[PDB]
């Protein structure tokens, strides 16, 4: 099913709830690979148990993610009504976060290119004006729009994927307007006075920005705002930005949990 898991994953206009089935699928790989490990029969029967525990703890990590996978809508909606404008819900951004960090931490954690390498550069900052209110005074426009697929092009699925779990370890996890945020969770869910901008260092950066925009993408509520006479001429490039923030997010963790699993299942297979 090469193929079959391309046209999944690279299809077009994926959903909000797309993201619930990455989840539950995955749970259900992890689940069967746990049965067929415990369903072979010293030192071996160690290496299983280890192997076995790890199983255990992405499942219950996934499922956290899963859980909180509640959303329905386009994972790039693009809103230019000030009344569709919403803040996103906090409970989705924060367990999917929260699901991620434990997924993270089962198979590892710090790894990889999780950084090492300049991560510095306001020039996408203006993603922010995604994060506020649509209609009238509203300031996401087609520029803005660009900045923020600017900003995912900028950086790969593991520095996304990073950038969410530090964020799910912060402690001021609520929503706040572009301005204001310090974190990609708290950027994610927003304010309902809207703003322009990110303004605080700790955004501004691209892993921190592409996170933002993943996290909002994939969660319920969680939608982008531009003026009036602006969505035609931007909902493409934030539509596109929102997707592949959550690909490259989804497809790392996928080699996260895959590469987790295969020097657990070769350690086993050593002893």
């Amino acid at each position: 099913g090469g193929l079959v898991a391309e046209a999944f994953g690279f299809k077009s206009d994926p959903k909000k709830s797309d993201v619930k089935t990455y989840f539950t699928t995955v749970a259900a790989k992890l689940e069967k690979t746990k049965t067929d490990l415990n369903s072979l029969p010293t030192a071996v029967e160690g290496a299983i148990k280890e192997v076995s525990e790890l199983l255990d703890k992405l499942v219950k990590a996934v499922k956290t993610a899963e859980g909180a996978s509640s959303g329905t809508a386009a994972i790039g909606e693009v809103v230019a009504d000030a009344d569709a404008a919403k803040v996103a819900d906090k409970a989705s951004v924060k367990g999917i976060a929260k699901g991620i960090k434990e997924i993270v931490e089962a198979a590892g954690g710090s790894e990889k290119l999780k950084a090492v390498a300049a991560a510095k550069g306001e020039n996408n900052k203006g993603a922010g004006k995604l994060f506020g209110k649509a209609g009238a005074a509203a300031h996401g426009d087609s520029e803005a729009a660009s900045k923020a697929a600017g900003a995912v092009s900028a950086v790969s699925g593991e520095q996304i994927l990073s950038a969410i779990v530090t964020a799910a370890d912060a402690a001021e996890q609520d929503g706040k307007k572009p301005e204001e945020a310090k974190n990609p969770i708290a950027a994610a869910i927003g304010d309902k006075d809207g703003g322009a901008e990110f303004g605080q260092d700790e955004m501004k950066k691209d892993d921190q920005i592409a996170a933002a925009i993943a996290l909002r993408g994939m969660a319920k509520d969680g939608k982008f705002a531009v003026k009036d006479g602006e969505k035609e001429k931007a909902e493409g490039a934030i539509k596109g930005a929102a997707e592949s923030a959550v690909r490259k997010v989804l497809g790392a963790i996928t080699g996260l949990i895959g590469d987790a699993v295969s020097s657990g299942l070769r350690k086993v297979g050593d002893s």
